[PDB]
């Protein structure tokens, strides 16, 4: 349930202690839909207007997260409109608000961070911001053995000035790796493994900083972040 006692919304509002805000409350400078309330244990619910000395003071909607384990075939945002949005796989009210902290392409899978907070969002995608980003990489021929090495010291994108920050790569299978990068410039590890003389056949991703994609988390399902994950997705 979506609530708290009345004291404690004041306090938020006029950046006061509670104890004031309970003064306040009972000086009777307190009203909730348009009636007087004394109370300060009074359970403010969402649907209740509150005023300050005639003044209103309305409710702010807490910010959401989701985790979406995003499939191939949909896009995340309405830049392209030839692709239905991964909105179609969102049942909760407003979702048009919602934007991807991260954006993934078409054919890439994986982990998407939903949310409507804005700040949360730009710590998380900033380009100044070292934030790790791993995938899961299916590749069109068994990987080179001077690649790990390569994307150590870094490689260079097809017409780039700057090489690309030391990235790990693990090898599962001669076809099949693990990638972590800490950068996100445009469609980075297809150019990176191109760059080399491979193909990407498949992308994944598997984690965001401190968030990792649930094992069992089917494509197309989403939950919204715990307060843990939320805490720091780093
Ligand atoms: O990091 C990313 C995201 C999409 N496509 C890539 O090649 N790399």
């Amino acid at each position: 349930g979506s609530h708290m006692r009345l004291d404690k919304f004041i306090a938020q509002q006029l950046g006061v202690s509670r104890a004031i805000a309970g003064r306040e409350i009972r000086g009777n400078r307190v009203t909730v839909d348009g009636e007087i309330v004394r109370n300060a244990a009074f359970k403010l619910l969402p649907e209740h207007d509150v005023a300050y000395d005639g003044n209103p003071l309305a409710q702010q909607h807490g910010p959401r997260y989701f985790m979406l384990n995003k499939p191939q075939g949909y896009v995340c945002s309405t830049d392209d409109p030839d692709h239905p949005t991964v909105l179609y796989f969102l049942d909760e009210p407003v979702a048009w608000k919602l934007h991807a902290a991260g954006r993934l392409d078409i054919d890439t899978t994986g982990l998407v961070l939903m949310t409507d907070d804005g700040q949360w969002s730009h710590r998380i995608t900033s380009p100044r911001h070292h934030c790790e980003k791993t995938y899961l990489v299916t590749l069109e021929s068994p990987v080179a053995d001077d690649t790990a090495e390569q994307f150590a010291k870094g490689v260079q994108l097809h017409n780039e000035k700057d090489l690309t920050k030391p990235a790990v790569l693990e090898v599962i299978t001669p076809t099949q790796v693990r990638l972590t990068i800490s950068e996100g410039r445009y469609h980075q590890v297809k150019r990176m493994f191109a760059a080399v003389g491979n193909h990407v056949v498949e992308l994944h991703r598997e984690r965001i900083g401190g968030i990792t994609l649930d094992a069992d988390l089917a494509p197309g399902e989403y939950r919204p972040l715990t307060e843990e994950e939320i805490a720091s997705v780093v």
